[PDB]
């Protein structure tokens, strides 16, 4: 069920191995807000599966040869090709990370009141889409939002709901279809080609553009290889081009599934839009040369995005994620399921049925696995969706979970034991963990410096 | 008069060494377009002085030990402390470049209609200024736009054109004062201390916020260092400390004076702008923790600022700029006076007098340059000015130079020398250069993909 | 019982992942000897423990700070300060590798027709003893012989015969004992302190000098804290000082414990012997303030000296190892006992009890492995023994082994499921395991490039 | 007349720029003598050429990629085939570098009694000759020992020489001809490739082998291009293979011209001396699969050995040792004469003749650059030459000279004139340069740490 790791260890992290009772006070010092902590006093940090991931021997002589020309790099050339031959589209323009392709192709591509439909959302991506006026309009399947239904393809986009939109607004009137592969918001959930295929006809026939939301764009190819039925003789690379042929463009995350620290990119196939791209990319990035990133890091992301091409990596990439998921609920610790590809979500709610989501169940889970096992996971509840500035009453979200995210070839089986092993005895007396009451509250962005004490 | 490297040379960037033949087919394939040259074909690169300087040993030691975590990197601490301490702000923002930062500044400083007044613009800078609904006013002295004009400090503000502001307009309409150093316009024109202070007095006077872009303030350092009567017993961390003392923030690029090749931040003194900025850098660059950046990256600027305190150093870097401009000009050859800090600009409309801007002096001379050398300089004149959009005339700016910008550590004396001697037996036979005509002309950025050929 | 590993994934190093059928094309390529297969064909290599070691960031970030200086290096300074520091030796000379450092040693320390004692010994050891007139008598207790035999502190050398060997050749005829720390002939079998300490009382009582074959001196430390009473409270850095408190010098090999991939040194206290071997190491190895190692290696070594001393990786190193030995001796495979520090040892011999020693059982068992697992291991039986130049019969050791040798912080606990499960299933059908004859038998060094096919 | 650096600098290493009274300082605590002096103290280190070049990005990027296996290594396939493309032999085997090939070599191909003939000496070279027993006797020609005289391939073997030895002694007596390209003693003299022709062509006749000293081989074969007439239209490879045709094999040290920091390897033709060279490697340096290097530093070694064959940078390396011999000439200093490839050797007796050699004018020159101008160099006179220990005299050697060693890609013109202007200086108040004398002397070595103090 569980394959070996299809690498080996080059060079390793060294971590401090504090104890217990040293892990609580620097909790406490970190007023019980995992977001405070420092990483120096971290064993296994799974607070993201965002640009901490493990680079390869040969990303590392990528990164010793960057050409740092203002034009004309060798990096950028090589990821350009790189991106063209394995995405399938015309133009490439970098970008530093995904949010900064965002902000280029919500600019582009979108007049003031129009409308952006999408499988769920990101908080970024959103953001950008409504800053230039357009209004979002949810168009998953209902299912999606059922954090515990079993099913697959969890992220499918609802035809009939798009059909809707075109139906009551007019196709003039819609900017684009933002189709995300993973979608991240119901834990991971991958999106099917059969999908991705009627949304392209169904659009195209009204004239509408479709840009994917593209970061987990791999693990997503790899639930298709696994679980569509007639995608077992098809590579990895196969799946990902013709995924992308179903796009007008897409915005991407290096960090995510390029396998780097940092690095983006924004691709399109029409020629005016690409012109338009480059005179903002300049205002905000830098030249489309480089485009706020390093030559080296544009020759990493170039590499990385074909490493992640392998089977057998992107195999045991989602399966080690399985595996925790699988230890957790063979325990009965309540998670959202099914499994996605990079990352475990504890439903926090279920688990500390004793607690009020008043007393913020989700950030006090976080704190009680630091303390027991030396890993750091994220906040997903009441606290990070931020209080109503209105009415002064917390925005209630439905989940009310803590996010264990797996960063890239950076982490063991092993690790994953220290992490369910202590999550699972936890589990066993889930009633003695404490409430938490705020003690200093941001009024913004509160999650990211606000501190606590027990009830 | 020339002091020699302050540095060994760790290692070594190989180059093809193509002869005279083969650099003319590269210069065709490239429509005698600089910016279209391809790095690999390049001997001497003085395309930009921006993120294109040799890193330490130390700095490569630092991207050994990028501490990827997504909140609380020791790099992110590391490069804190550094600003901290060499610039004195209390609060710093990392960015991925000066512009990411310019961007949040811009935003959070300026309300629609109010002036920013400054010693002359960057194009960035600017743009955000106005895009966000300011008024740009240049408050420089009249002398800095005298191109032939020797004076030290060229780049002061005129106290009293900043004194006419305030009084026509009002204080509370004018958003701040965007003081540059070194002013880059102006050919990399130093600003005084004693200037920095009067205009400090005069705005707190008045409750106006001075916000510094900071991007050459080392080589800034250095002007005063050399020049400025009392601060001969200084050393240029005292004064790059006292230079941030009359400021109440700044726009950074590191991809300047912090030698590196990626990285910038935003500073500030005041509790509840930080509080905006942390708001506005999640949507744009990333966490305030990271900021767009890679943690390596953090690190080896944290490191590279503090290498650029040294004063061997930047004696040899001003130093090296001024004899590439000294060994001009005793030949005759016409360049913006005096020589700044980074870069020597040919006056191309003087060199080539025989040809009309119409035919590109600039464009072509850089050409030529390439040819004869191997080295590539940057076109700064009509044809990066553009075309009116409304008219469909040239812009035609007074400027019409061929910039020479010189990376940090990167090139010898002898490298120097490679440039002048070209040059110098260029304009013996100026009277040879060949007038250009468009072939291919973008709609927008033209600079950056036109191609020509000669008349 | 399995602890996780104490630090995390920076970076990995690529594997092809090639298939069953590919294998075996690989192996009948390599003649059925694994020491002929590439590098570039293995998924996990086990052939050596030696220099294959993962090193830290730490190191890879003293690996940028190279000071190739001839003399004065701030890296010989840092490991000559580290090596005085943590074994307690007045002197130090480095050498490229251990079997360096023992060239010195033997040349400097044995009057021809000298005895040199050890508990059991090295190849390489050995012929330095013997090519400089030495005769080695075996001093090991008589149960380390016995392979079978579960006991600790295997490695412990019989008071009774080193005093038997002083009465019968008396004190001047002994050129020094040569304590080896782990034993490797045994299986990787520790020494304890008290046999340490006794053997020191005793040579001093006569005059007798003692050094130390140290590779794996960190091992031996983790044995004596987990095994020796009285030892609990103490470090391993506690244990490694006075473990060579008991020694005149030694010999180390970096590659070993000191978790490099070149290097070793010569340590002494004597001033005179000191003196000599400085002019020794300058014909061999190079100056003594670099003994044939780059100064990044000697900071690389000076670094993962001082990392080896961590608990919890030391800790984690041997019982990886053991969790190999535990899964194979529980499915009843027959193993050399008790698992040492570094390797499991396969009895060949009993493996495949259906074959003659004229076969080669364990050259084939490895091949077997190769063929099922991806996974290379050494032939350390009659192939690697040697035929006799005299008699032109083979030399039939008593040891018919397959040496599973471990990388220090390169593999995972699935990597060793890959390694065991592959053995277990081929014992259940060992009757199958074929035998092997030469094709083609080289006259020196046979285990290197000779050739077989089955019988 | 001297070209530009054919590179740019990608990485520098920072130095301290301590001035003159500090300097002298550290030359007092050395006890005068720059052999004891700590690298971090030194600003420009010309103490030797071995060892201390600057690598590549290229190279950097194959330091990434290390093959650490024992055998099959990925890096010493690629070795291998380039030194068997570059230099022709069928055969080779790395060590750790060229004194380790030395070692082999003289093991291998001297019969105790007989004679090894060479172009004067090197010191480990010939001790490993005479360890093994031979006698060494020297064919250099006669002017090669005159240090004034200006004569085009000065390290010529002299063919009536070699004839006489074989005349006297019998080709049977001679074990083999040592020829060494450049002639390091004689200042780095080069040979003509009519003179190793000769040499093979006598020889062959005989039966007689030949096995090249062939550490600065690039430099030789830029003398032939530059100065032998028929090689114009040769490239570096071309010139560089027909040599190596002429030998049966080689000794190379890789810290010479293959523009590394470590490494070196032994080559032959012959089959069976190949063998035996197999079964020795293992003793000494390690498997005839790494030599006692790690995977990384074989790779550099063979991706600079093909960076060193490049006309542009061997022109520039000669060339700029050249100007600072042309420079020191022009201002009267004396110096061994024609220029090397690799150093300046300044003749301290004619320097300093107000001094005896009983004073040590070579060490005190030595002393005052260090203290004037911040560089190291190396004393080669008297103090190097030793004490007759039978005597208890000085040995009295001709040559009294200060060596100024220049490592490749590591410095500038600039930094060449920081050494020429120094020097100068001083020789025009030559006079007032002070004696020596020992304050302590070792009885061996004594060059490596005596100190002395003014008398
Ligand atoms: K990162
Ligand atoms: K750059
Ligand atoms: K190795
Ligand atoms: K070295």
């Amino acid at each position: 069920n569980y394959p070996a790791e299809p690498f080996r260890i080059k060079s390793v992290e060294t971590v401090s191995m504090i104890p217990r009772d040293e892990r609580l006070k620097k909790m406490q010092e970190a007023g019980y807000n995992t977001f405070l902590l420092n990483s120096k006093d971290i064993y296994i940090d799974l607070l993201t599966d965002s640009g901490t991931n493990a680079m390869s021997d040969k990303q590392w002589a990528g990164m010793m040869m960057g050409d740092e020309a203002y034009a004309g790099s060798e990096n950028f050339y090589h990821l350009e090709r790189t991106v063209q031959e394995l995405f399938g589209f015309k133009h490439i323009v970098p970008t530093h990370q995904g949010r900064g392709a965002e902000n280029l192709l919500s600019q582009l591509a979108i007049k003031p009141g129009q409308y952006v439909a999408g499988n769920m959302y990101f908080t970024t991506t959103r953001y950008h889409q409504e800053k230039n006026g357009a209004v979002f309009v949810d168009i998953v399947r209902d299912e999606a939002h059922d954090a515990g239904l079993n099913i697959a393809f969890k992220g499918d986009i609802d035809l009939k709901k798009l059909q809707k939109l075109i139906d009551e607004k007019g196709a003039e009137n819609i900017a684009y279809i933002c189709l995300a592969v993973t979608v991240n918001l119901a834990g991971g959930q991958p999106v099917s080609m059969a999908n991705m295929r009627a949304v392209r006809e169904l659009t195209e026939a009204h004239g509408i553009k479709v840009f994917y939301d593209a970061t987990r764009c791999v693990e997503n190819a790899y639930f298709i290889k696994e679980q569509e039925q007639g995608f077992e003789n098809k590579s990895i690379a196969e799946i990902v081009h013709e995924m992308f042929s179903y796009a007008d463009g897409c915005t991407m995350s290096g960090k995510k599934d390029c396998l780097v620290n940092i690095g983006g990119f924004l691709c399109m196939n029409d020629d005016e839009m690409f012109s338009s791209a480059k005179e903002l990319v300049v205002v905000y990035e830098g030249m489309p040369s480089y485009g706020g990133l390093a030559g080296r890091d544009m020759e990493a992301m170039a590499i990385g995005l074909r490493e992640a091409m392998q089977y057998e990596y992107i195999e045991h990439r989602v399966k080690q994620v399985r595996y925790l998921g699988d230890k957790l609920k063979a325990a009965g610790v309540p998670i959202v399921e099914p499994v996605g590809g990079h990352a475990v979500f504890l439903d926090a709610r279920r688990f500390c049925e004793h607690l009020t989501q008043d007393e913020f169940p989700a950030q006090s889970l976080a704190a009680s696995i630091y303390v027991e096992t030396g890993v750091r996971s994220m906040e997903r509840g009441i606290i990070s969706a931020g209080r109503n500035n209105v009415t002064g009453e917390h925005h209630r979200p439905k989940l009310e979970t803590v996010r264990l995210t797996i960063p890239r070839r950076v982490y063991t089986y092993a690790h994953m034991d220290v992490v369910a092993d202590g999550i699972i005895k936890l589990y066993q007396h889930k009633e003695d963990i404490r409430g938490l009451k705020f003690i200093y509250e941001p009024k913004q962005l509160r999650f990211f410096t606000a501190r606590f004490d027990y009830i």
